[PDB]
C-alpha cells in the first residue's frame, strides 16, 4: 500500500482526502519549501506542513530534512496533525 493509504488507515482519514491535500498544496511534489508566509513561517514538503510544528517533531526524531525530502514521513506527520486538535 502507498503511504497515503497506510496513513489514512491509521488515522481514519479517507486516503483520497490526503491525496487531494497533497495535490492542492504541492501538486504531489516532494522536496520543496513554500515562499515564506506573512507571519514568517514556511510550509514544508508534499503536504506543506508548517514550520511551527518542527519543535514538537524533533522530540520524535523527525527533522526538517525528513519532512522536506521524505514523502512518506511528510504524509504520516500530516495525518497525525489533521487527526489531532493541533491547528494545522
Amino acid at each position: 500500500m502507498d503511504c497515503f493509504e497506510i496513513t489514512g488507515k491509521a488515522y481514519n482519514i479517507d486516503p483520497l482526502i490526503l491525496k487531494a491535500i497533497a495535490w492542492n498544496e504541492s501538486k504531489n511534489k516532494n522536496g520543496i519549501k513554500s515562499k515564506i508566509n506573512k507571519n514568517g513561517t514556511y510550509n514544508i514538503g508534499i503536504m506543506q506542513i508548517n514550520s511551527s510544528h518542527l519543535d514538537l517533531l524533533s522530540k520524535f526524531n523527525i527533522s526538517e530534512d525528513d519532512l522536506l525530502n521524505d514523502a512518506c514521513i511528510n504524509i504520516s506527520v500530516a495525518g497525525y496533525i489533521l487527526a489531532s486538535n493541533i491547528k494545522y
